[PDB]
């Protein structure tokens, strides 16, 4: 039972929950690989049994009637058909647990407040798009954001697979050049190549919201132009730097990830887009200041008249902080839900204590919980963490080509 | 072999050096514990044999007459005495390799430029003090800091260890109190109590330099005061916030870690203090802003007239950025060597490139290498790393009391 210390307070806990990890991680006694982003058939019944046992443990209903009975029909369902279908409430319980189990998510204090949209009966790129469009509008909610996941049908052998080709529902274009360099988002130049290579008319500028590439089983993808009224965006202004607005920066309201594979009780949902709301460093620090993203940091420091000739003026740090101030200020002025990294990390420490008494620990990936600016100014920095894989979970999956 | 990606640039390498990992860390395939701070002649023979092979590789004499002679010699001396002695050149090479191998050190671009003082003939605590004073004097060098290590006699059967009880050669007292609060550095309350109970007359300032507690084999520790003019200090001021000088903040020039164990070819040196020069975030962010250290952040933000009643104003990030500016400016004004986190991490990237060519990899602990502020603004943030233990090495050891 791994001993875990908080160095700011001096408190000690034990992660007894780690003793129940499934999928082995990338680390061995000889070398740690925790900093790696992507680490490198009756098996279905073992994972199905275990997920059902989880479900009835939570609702105080282990070791009695419906517990016994629910065990049998999945046995028979797999005996007869080879796969199985989840009860709607089990799908709800599995989705919240996969969120609860995400080691890299700092927002998990919210894990119990999740809206599960069941799309398991879907069957075309036209049905997808409507299900996706109801999500975005419910999730956006005029800027009062609400966490939501939409679950498309559970993959089965012999036939294709529902998949969304974009990494997220809202992405910005990335256009090449005579010189390779990109107008717009460099992280999306590739999926921008597939949209133009499928009928889409390439726009001009930096913040062109890409269309969707939606794929029903076996049939090729189909473009879908998102409605401008459905894609809520926030223009970026600074409370006291009047020229910041003139830089023409924007970001969208809804982070909705659409390339991860939801896995519950041995079943795989390659299309299950989930969404919440942004922590501000995600936008201001990574999306806008990463050298391989919008890379705006030097442009903002010039406007602030900072001395960029020597790193020791800390001009990168000063301009970064102001970009984050502008993100927080702009989202709040537009009445769009956002959380700063101080509030978010303090809530995550509260989640750690909750999960300690409820489950005896919590899988947390230190390198992703600590924010990308001002790390040691937040409490999670001084908190040791244990990382491991619990089920149900969100997994990465290959790109569909 | 582990594949390692840099995400800023897209490059990819394989850490083949990790396969030679001479010991075992705390991670298993079940669970990663990378974020934890604190993770027989036959075996002395094989450790020694491997170090000797390393030494003769570095001087391009592998498998030679002189190489096999030294193996037979070492084996003979372990049989006759249970231990063996390093040649002077072997000691210098082993001390540099220990620095080179240290996974949490961002300063390793410098590893070949290290001054090795051989104090293995030291006989008492009094001589030990003289060796240490000369180390401080050489390393400080009137502000033009030089990297050095002094190595005291190795652990040997029959006699006790040389130990320095202080965790660094220069530290500020931390005086307990009631109302419960610490005056001075709270990290040093325990050593401060030990000094008092060994006959030190305590001051009552916030930056009182502690005496040295030095243990000769099979002797109680002996108190030694450092001559005030040996301990170079830097009063902290800010280039534009003139009230900052009125805080009365100071820090010392020389970071000299004295409580670690140096291991070379199976031999152990429990007393071998080493020093380099500061990276400004260790002082500004950690030593001054950690809530459990000097904890000046809120007092600085109030003075800056920042809005401290809400976190989304990012008052903490703005105050910490100015504390770091003050540190860098104060040290440059005083002509005392200092490196900012941007230059340091950029030189660490060159070290990784050098090391990949030389040894096929480099042990690095991502969470220690990424600075405590402005993490993703530095290039080490976007570099994946492999953490593992090579020997020779600096190891932690328990406190002598
Ligand atoms: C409600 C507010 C939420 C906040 C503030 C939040 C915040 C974050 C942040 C900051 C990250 C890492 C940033 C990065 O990877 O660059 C992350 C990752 C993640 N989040 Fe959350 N999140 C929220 C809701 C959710 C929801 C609703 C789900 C799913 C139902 C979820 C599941 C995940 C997962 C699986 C990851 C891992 C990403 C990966 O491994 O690539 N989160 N979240
Ligand atoms: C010359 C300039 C140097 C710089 C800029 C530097 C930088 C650093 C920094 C920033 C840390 C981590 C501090 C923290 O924990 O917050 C560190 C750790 C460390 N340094 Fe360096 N260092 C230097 C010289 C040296 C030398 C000369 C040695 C040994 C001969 C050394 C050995 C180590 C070791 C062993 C650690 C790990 C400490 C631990 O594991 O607890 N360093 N270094
Ligand atoms: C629900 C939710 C809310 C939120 N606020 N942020 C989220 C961020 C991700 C995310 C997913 C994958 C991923 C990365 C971030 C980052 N790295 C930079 C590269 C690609 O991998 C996923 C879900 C989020
Ligand atoms: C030679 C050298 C130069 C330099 N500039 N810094 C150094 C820092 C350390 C260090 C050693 C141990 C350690 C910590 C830092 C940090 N944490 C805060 C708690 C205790 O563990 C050791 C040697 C350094
Ligand atoms: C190499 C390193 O693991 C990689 O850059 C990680 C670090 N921590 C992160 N943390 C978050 N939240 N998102 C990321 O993309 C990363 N990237
Ligand atoms: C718990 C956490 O791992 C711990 O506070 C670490 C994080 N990274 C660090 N990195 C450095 N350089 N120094 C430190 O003291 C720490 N502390
Ligand atoms: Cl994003
Ligand atoms: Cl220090
Ligand atoms: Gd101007
Ligand atoms: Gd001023
Ligand atoms: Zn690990």
């Amino acid at each position: 039972f791994p001993r875990v210390k908080n160095w700011e307070v001096g408190s000690i806990t034990y992660d007894t929950l780690s003793a129940q990890a499934q999928q082995d991680g990338p680390c061995t006694p000889r070398r740690c690989l925790g900093s790696l982003v992507f680490p490198r058939p009756e098996q279905l019944l073992s994972q199905a049994r275990d997920f059902i046992n989880q479900y009835y443990s939570s609702i105080k209903r282990s070791g009695s009637q419906a517990h016994e009975q629910r065990l049998q029909e999945v046995e028979a369902e797999v005996a007869a058909t080879g796969t199985y279908q989840l009860r709607e409430s089990e799908l709800v319980f599995g989705a919240k647990q996969a969120w609860r189990n995400a080691p890299r998510c700092v927002g998990r204090i919210q894990w119990g407040k999740l809206q599960v949209f069941d799309a398991r009966d879907c069957r075309s790129a036209q049905e997808m798009f409507t299900y996706i469009c109801n999500h975005i509008k419910y999730a956006t909610n005029r800027g009062n954001l609400r966490s939501a996941i939409t679950v498309f049908p559970q993959r089965c052998p012999g036939r294709g697979d529902f998949r969304i080709w974009n990494s997220q529902l809202v992405r910005y274009a990335g256009y090449r050049q005579q010189d390779g360099s990109v107008r717009g988002d460099p992280a999306n130049v590739e999926i921008t190549e597939l949209c133009i290579q499928h009928g889409w008319t390439p726009g001009n500028g930096r913040f062109d919201v890409l269309p969707l590439l939606l794929q029903a089983p076996d049939e090729p993808p189909e473009l879908f132009l998102l409605p401008p009224e459905l894609v809520l965006e926030v223009p970026l202004e600074h409370p006291t730097l009047e020229w910041f607005a003139a830089l023409g920066l924007r970001w969208y309201a809804l982070p909705a990830v659409s390339n991860m594979l939801l896995e519950i009780g041995g079943l795989e949902f390659p299309a299950a887009p989930f969404s919440g709301w942004y922590m501000s460093t995600e936008i201001g620090t990574r999306n806008l200041c990463d050298p391989h993203r919008y890379n705006i940091l030097e442009d903002v420091a010039v406007c602030m008249d900072l001395d960029t000739r020597t790193t020791s003026s800390l001009w990168k740090d000063k301009a970064a902080v102001e970009i984050n101030v502008a993100v927080l200020h702009s989202y709040q002025l537009a009445k769009v839900t956002i959380v700063d990294h101080h509030a978010a990390t303090a809530s995550f420490m509260k989640h750690l204590e909750n999960e300690q008494k409820a489950r005896g620990g919590c899988p947390a990936d230190w390198a992703w919980i600590v924010p990308p600016i001002s790390g040691s100014l937040t409490p999670v920095f001084h908190q040791e963490m244990v990382n491991y894989f619990l089920s149900p979970a969100f997994r990465y999956q290959p790109d569909p080509w």
